[PDB]
């Protein structure tokens, strides 16, 4: 139960982060040229959100692994310098200080 009780925590405040808009909704590949090609497996937090509260993660490893797919598919799709590229790096280093902020 703990584990899962951090997982909304975090979560949470990843959605209510400042940096988080590139992240709320799923990439739309009819309007992002190229992102259906080069992104196999597509993550953001609205499809974690949809996973965690209709219990289908089973442990927390699961849910950090759709997290840090959010951002690798951010950095594999987009430069570092982009807006989105920039937002990226800030959550990403939101959610890896956060996570080990507990275990
Ligand atoms: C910033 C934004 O609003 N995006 C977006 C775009 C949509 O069409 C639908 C839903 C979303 C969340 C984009 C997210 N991107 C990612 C995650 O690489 C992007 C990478 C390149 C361009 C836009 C985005
Ligand atoms: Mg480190």
């Amino acid at each position: 139960h703990s584990d899962l009780t951090f997982c909304e925590i975090i979560l949470m405040e990843m959605e209510s982060h400042d940096a988080a808009w590139p992240f709320l909704e799923p990439v739309n590949p009819r309007l992002v040229s190229g992102y259906r090609r080069i992104i196999k497996n597509p993550m953001d937090f609205s499809t974690m959100r949809e996973r965690l509260l209709r219990g289908g993660y089973t442990s927390s490893e699961e849910f950090a692994a759709d997290a840090l797919l959010v951002f690798d598919n951010c950095q594999t799709f987009n430069e570092d310098d982009s807006e989105v590229g920039k937002a990226g790096h800030i959550m990403r280093r939101f959610f890896e200080s956060r996570w080990e902020e507990f275990y």
